[PDB]
């Protein structure tokens, strides 16, 4: 129990102490890569899970023991015999909040707002991609009304997933015994584009929603092997819908999820460990937000991107291409550090607190995950300012602290998670920028996380919905449809199975709460600082839920009693 | 990395640096009890398993799921269908080695001496029990002979498993909704005596020679039943085979490996220093042990945990039976050494007939865990002589005496047989302790929790409970009078999940610790200890060629370095 103090400001055997603690936690916790992502050499056993932790998972995994007992789903890579099939695979498991009313455009294009994935939606500014050629006859026709996609694009009313980060994966394969025989089988890929338009007037009342206008299933236009779809072609662009889900399925896990939550943080609790002696403030106010990162990113490298892993059976392309896709956003994410901060990542696409339109409303209103993460991001600046305010004053104290120094030149090291978009000038030399250094660590690790990993199983248990690979090519546009035909694009019982396994286990506990550490602050300063913070975090909560009484769905994601603490599962 | 050494040894700062040492690990290490069982209060960080085991962990259940997928079994309270399904559970999972062969009465005598749980068999002496009526014309005509059952005792050729420790259970009870209606029903408990012989001629081998069901004869509503009753006698060996599962898992098992390893851990932390020379020696025996208790606790043990839907009793019955053995253990420790423990049931390495050969020829946890004892023993004494030239150092050995005055007091284990004469006061009576405590820690355990797969995991060979009542001897028996005597498939499948949970890897091996000895001799202790684990290895393989099965489970390269599963 050491007051915290800045290295610069401790006496010759102080600061002795320090560097040999850190050259101690150094040996401990050493750099380490797997296939490109940096990851911890040895895990250290304090940083191991609680038996508390522990208790819960094992919950969980033997729930899905139970579930499975009671299900009639079977080990085959037979595809199901009726669709109503996917609804009965929660005998003993909650039902997945989607799955009533998936079929529905409105709760299709509610996900970008709310769902799992609430990171792609973009407003359409000059033109759409000119491979991706709607025409002001089918925005009519959808829209039944005379206005033009250029008056639209004019009024910002057009929204639009790209999914062409999908486009070079190479396509996933599987195999198994079957008669006696090794049946070897391939995924199909997709890389869709989705044009979205908002509706002030809605769905026959006065709550303004947003509805789909087209897809377009792959990147090249063709208008036979690859025409745009709209909600005229019935069971075509029911299947059209799958393909998508399916996209923002991808995209969810290896970019939104493991890249920019789960692997984007390891480098900063390495760093931490690395440069900061134990009674450093910043080491201090960082590690209850890393409480089982190094952990869960360990379990991640065994069970989910490694061969026979989860992201190897249910994801659309390789493994290795699904790798070369996190690796790739890891690098986009660090690179432009400070532009991912919520606020300058929810402008670029268009969908900020600033993009309003001459009557001063947002292009998009309904945006859920805008506002609740907005709020979050605030309250957490504000805890993060009056804090680290306690142990810099002024900027030299900045400049003179050896250890936060090395922080900052160990990451923007290539061995060390090679975050060149960190700070301006080649070093670190305000009090505002660390600010909004740790704002954005601590808003990723709790908030962030729990808005992309807490969805999953509402939307993505329920196959359907967001199926993460697709088992056959997109139908002829002019083909009949049948429900074999669904059920053979759909994934087979035992990957299905497997998905909501997955889901099931990163979903089923809360590992720790926002702003509730387990050891508190030895600084009474600092402790008063985390309270304010507990008593903002109440009035979120309760705002929040003012908002979900008016809200179309309630979106329960970002409530701070559903926050956690860390990134942890 | 400091070099261990005894407390009295040490300068002033070193002793105080000690005593700090301690009083951090007492604030760590705090006692606490779940229904009057010793456990800790919180676990420490440290004591945590480990990443790679919660990874072998999560390999196991997953494959649990897997193999669930696969099967047609289902959720539910009703028999199965047909007695063929408990050969259909493990379609993904390895298929346990007694299926094929349960029905044959060699095999289910065999599992007294190579079994779960070898410690139940007991050569008779003088007479059998008064409530076992055993006439002589039964053992005649079993055994195809004119000698009497005086005859045979007096050549000590019988032997008895006695399962009066369960005659008191409260039978355990299970509802279940059933058309909208609550149905209760209750399992039914046994006390069973089953007599045993040794047959010479045949390789000789053990043959059941009678089981009666219950402890209070009658001819009637209680009969003994023989080889001769068929359909009978096959329900008669079920009811058996159940009473040792309870008594394996209540008694052997959580009784007398986990939970009395408990108070040592305990004792250690709270009164050994980190560089004190038996902690040193102990602690590579401790690991997980604390963690895999705690896991016990709260699934084991709990309420709707396993032991309270399997078992035969009520949760408070089974806890009653496992307190009884805790308790037993502790106040006769040194006589639950295995050669002790071994010699008061009558078949030790001395209980030997006038040629010099053993009353029971064929006992491999006997031979194999013998060769695991005298070896472990060799070990410590040789270790231990490293530190304690002289009994006046065991005297003086403030932190030593703290741990023996620790562990006999009625809230640190209450181990009042630890110790004669009121004090640990020479190296050879700590020498046989700590010989013990790594002998459970590892071989013991190894040897009651790797067989559970083989033997409990196909559940008509072992069910741990039964579910109607041993049908009249006169009346006929159907295929479904035994699926409803066994368990239904949700209680079945619940079982087959705990023993693969229990078998699925190894934590550790004996002999090989994380972290080596600072002392370079201490090393050389160890290395020698590895060497005669290679040789007997060797020797109990050789063994192995010439028994009728194998007996894998006390080979040192499958036995664990500490109680942690
Ligand atoms: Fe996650
Ligand atoms: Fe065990």
């Amino acid at each position: 129990m050491v007051q915290p103090s800045l290295p610069q400001d401790d006496t010759p055997d102080q600061q002795e102490q320090r560097n040999r603690a850190i050259a101690q936690q150094r040996e401990a916790y050493q750099y380490s890569e797997t296939a490109g992502i940096l990851l911890i050499k040895t895990l250290p056993q304090s940083e191991m899970f609680s038996l508390k932790y522990l208790i819960e998972r094992d919950k969980g995994l033997v729930s899905l023991i139970a579930n499975t007992l009671a299900s009639n789903i079977e080990n085959i890579f037979d595809p199901f015999d009726k669709l109503e099939d996917f609804e009965e695979m929660f005998p003993l498991l909650p039902k997945p909040l989607v799955m009533n009313t998936f079929r529905n455009d409105r709760v299709f294009a509610r996900q970008r707002i709310a769902g799992p994935n609430p990171m792609v939606i973009e407003r359409v500014v000059d033109k759409l991609p000119d491979n991706f050629p709607v025409t002001d006859a089918m925005f009519q026709k959808i829209m039944f009304t005379k206005k033009t996609l250029a008056e639209a694009i004019a009024q910002g009313k057009l929204f639009i997933t790209n999914y062409k980060g999908l486009a070079e994966l190479s396509p996933g394969r599987y195999e198994y015994q079957k008669n006696g025989t090794l049946v070897q089988k391939t995924k199909t890929i997709a890389a869709p584009l989705v044009l979205y338009a908002w509706k002030p007037e809605g769905f026959g009342d006065y709550r303004g929603s947003l509805a789909p206008i087209a897809i377009q299933i792959n990147q090249q236009p063709d208008p036979i092997t690859n025409p745009i779809y709209t909600p005229r072609d019935g069971k075509h662009w029911f299947i059209a819908k799958i393909f998508a889900q399916m996209a923002d399925g991808n995209c969810h896990e290896a970019i939104s999820h493991l890249a920019r939550t789960h692997l984007i943080l390891e480098p900063f609790v390495l760093a931490t460990a690395n440069e900061l002696a134990p009674n450093h403030p910043l080491s201090v106010l960082l590690k209850p937000h890393f409480q089982f990162t190094l952990a869960i990113n360990e379990l991640a490298r065994e069970q989910v991107i490694s061969a026979g892993g989860y992201a190897d059976d249910l994801l659309a392309g390789t493994l290795e291409a699904s790798i070369a896709v996190i690796k790739a956003a890891i690098k986009e994410y660090m690179d432009n550090f400070t532009e991912f901060a919520l606020p300058r990542e929810l402008a670029r696409r268009g969908v900020g607190i600033g993009d309003v339109d001459q009557r001063g409303e947002n292009f998009l209103p309904d945006y859920p995950y805008r506002d609740d993460a907005m709020l979050l991001w605030n309250a957490i600046e504000v805890y993060v300012r009056d804090y680290l305010s306690l142990y810099y004053q002024s900027p030299v104290q900045i400049r003179q602290d050896t250890e936060l120094q090395n922080w900052v030149r160990r990451l923007v090291s290539p061995e060390g998670g090679r975050v060149t978009g960190l700070v301006s000038n080649g070093e670190l030399n305000t009090i505002e920028a660390l600010v909004a250094i740790a704002t954005q660590v601590i808003f990723v690790s709790g908030p962030q996380h729990a808005a992309v990993n807490y969805p999953q199983y509402d939307y993505m248990a329920f196959i359907p919905n967001m199926p993460l690979a697709t088992y056959a090519t997109p139908p002829n546009k002019e083909s009949n449809i049948s429900e074999a035909t669904i059920l053979n694009i759909l994934p087979p019982q035992k990957l299905a199975a497997r998905q909501l396994e997955l889901m099931r286990t990163l979903c089923v506990f809360y590992p720790n709460r926002l702003g509730y550490p387990d050891t508190e602050f030895v600084d009474v300063r600092a402790q008063q600082v985390l309270h304010q913070f507990q008593e903002r975090l109440q009035e979120i909560e309760q705002r929040i839920v003012l908002c979900n009484e008016k809200r179309l769905e309630p979106y329960t994601y970002l409530l701070p009693s559903n926050v956690p603490n860390s990134t942890s599962i």
